[PDB]
């Protein structure tokens, strides 16, 4: 059978740092929160099923493909991770009551989950869907068992990153070994006449030209990332090598953008060189390329402006 309300409680929401992360996004690993079970042995049998729903958490980082769930070293339950990414919105734990050697009636315990949150990245359903998840400052977030919310505060810090310049980020997709990339164009006020963006792919790196999206947003949210996409006046290549957008006009208060999916060789780093052209209405064309090595974990020197880090 599949029960309902083990998951208790949310106890607390706090990110650990490392090496390569120093800004503490929503986004950035890594986030670990403690949440409180119980069971009952009346109400739950071996075998029977219970879910933890996690909205607006793309992927949890870890290699494991479970935790359980334990006091005074007993496993009462075992729970497998069902990360969102980009198939859904929320995350989820999908775990079955443990047989056990000590007979209990009721027992509690604690669990930690190592997690990121999805605030945005790309123009999929999805990712629009999530970019209105939090706003930079105090969030309320809530878990779910059945009808059940469980939900504690936390602080989430804004991008560093100003707005109206260019936005790049990439984030490991991990059933899918690959990443997602972004590119949005800098900011023109009052719209554009012209413009060219998109990146070619090197060291290491291909594009997936079957999972791309191109469209304009309206704003951006507070970690910088597309919060809605529309159709507009542009043509496009993509190949293994390079995705070009080649847009036209583009209406105020719109932000073109464009991202794919990438397949790296290794996991070591992969780099993107940015087009970068655009042409403000009433102004002069900018042509301001720049290049990006993106790696997936901190390399012993640290290291230009070009380096960044996914996440």
């Amino acid at each position: 059978k599949t029960i309902t309300g083990v998951f208790n409680s949310f106890d607390s929401l706090t990110w650990t740092r490392s090496v390569e992360y120093a800004y503490k996004g929503p986004e950035t690993p890594t986030w670990n929160a403690v949440l409180g079970w119980s069971l009952n042995s009346t109400t739950a049998d071996p075998g029977d099923t219970f879910t933890l729903i996690l909205p607006c958490v793309f992927k949890f980082i870890t290699t494991q493909t479970s935790v359980d769930l334990t006091a005074d070293g007993v496993s009462y339950a075992t729970c497998d991770f069902n990360a969102g990414e980009e198939f859904t919105t929320f995350s989820s734990l999908s775990c079955t009551v443990n047989s056990v050697s000590v007979s209990y009636a009721r027992v509690s315990g604690t669990v930690k989950l190592p997690i990121t949150f999805n605030v945005g990245g790309t123009g999929s359903s999805v990712d629009l869907a999530d970019s209105k998840c939090f706003t930079a400052g105090k969030n309320t977030v809530t878990f779910m068992d059945g009808d059940t919310k469980i939900s504690t505060t936390v602080d989430f810090d804004a991008s560093p990153v100003s707005p109206s310049g260019y936005i790049t980020s990439s984030r490991i997709i991990p059933s899918l070994n690959k990443l997602s990339s972004l590119f949005v164009v800098p900011q023109c006020e009052n719209g554009y006449t012209s413009g060219i963006m998109g990146f070619v792919a090197s060291n290491g790196a291909t594009i997936d030209c079957s999972n791309v999206n191109i469209g304009i947003s309206k704003g951006l949210n507070d970690w910088n990332f597309p919060v809605s996409s529309e159709s507009f006046s542009y043509t496009k290549t993509c190949t293994s090598t390079s995705i070009t957008v080649e847009f036209q006009n583009v209406p105020a208060g719109y932000r073109p953008f464009v991202d794919a999916y990438i397949s790296a060789e290794n996991i070591d780093k992969y780099t993107l060189t940015y087009a970068n052209e655009y042409t403000c209405e009433n102004g002069n064309t900018v042509v301001d390329p720049f290049t990006l090595t993106w790696w997936w974990y901190k390399n012993s020197e640290a290291d230009s402006d070009g380096d960044v880090i996914v996440v």
